[PDB]
């Protein structure tokens, strides 16, 4: 997942997506809160959104958006994140342009 | 909820808790992500946790339990192997 | 200051302070009388000790401790701290296992 | 020096970097061919960069750098590292994103 970056901090990946000042701008990182969750984090109107993902048991994955919501899941990240890329799914803007390197 | 700070940034949640210097500091606020969402916020070895609270979001294979009141939530984080990185200890009042 | 606690009561410092059962325990807390002064609070023999530590216009720093001692004034605040690991400055015990963390 | 990871392998520095997926990401590492020399390793398009980074006879810090370039000596080897967070320092890309832990 080239938007993947492991082993990067919130402060960084926050740094990097302020920096890039573009709505719908992204990266997905690591949690520091919780390790084994990831964060998919997202710029918008200069405030960063941060989305909790993780894998059911048998390894399908889904984004923490409302509470209470019926989640989709898939099972690869790049199916994910081609979906969060479309309108109406939960998040406060979609993915638009990936932050690579 | 004496530890609840409602409208403040994360920010300033995060300064209040490095104000402690204390491990197991804890506050709630609202979430900045998800409205209607908050986060239960604890200071361990220079670090914040966050753990969305919406029951609370911990670590994956801890058995979730749920509350009637956030008062008694908290009063189980409290405890040890309830899935956060350290016991709630300190609360942050005001 | 590593051993300055801000933001919590004197109940949770209390409560800190006996949990650890040592006798020259301290920490330094807000205190919730007067804003802008703290609290050097030292364990001794089951009970805490409190001592009003507090900053002058000038930058300089004391402590108030039993009468008849001479009030000793520092630039710093945490050469005020060192001082009272010393014998015979005021207070009940001296200074001696720092609440850091 | 937060980003300074001692006892390290170049292969663990190297893919601490890589996992990161960042340009400009980078750390100090302990230089395994020249005992008490440094390697400031940075990450651009999927390559780590190697610059040895060194102390003089009298205690400065330099980087070798790209040939041609007005080589530049610190007392602070932090203040060796704000320096190279410019452009045109002589090495590939700016250190941006410190990998501290």
């Amino acid at each position: 997942v080239a938007v993947y970056h492991g082993k990067i901090s919130r402060e960084t990946g926050e740094k990097l997506l302020l920096a890039t000042g573009l709505d719908g701008s992204y990266l997905l990182r690591d949690s520091e809160s919780v390790p084994g969750v990831y964060c998919l984090c997202v710029l918008y109107h200069g405030y960063i959104y941060t989305y909790r993902v993780s894998q059911t048991e048998t390894g399908s994955w889904s984004a923490e958006t409302a509470p209470g919501v019926h989640k989709r899941y898939f099972r690869k990240i790049k199916n994910l994140i081609s979906a969060f890329q479309k309108p109406d799914q939960g998040i406060v803007i979609p993915l638009q342009y990936p932050v690579e390197k």
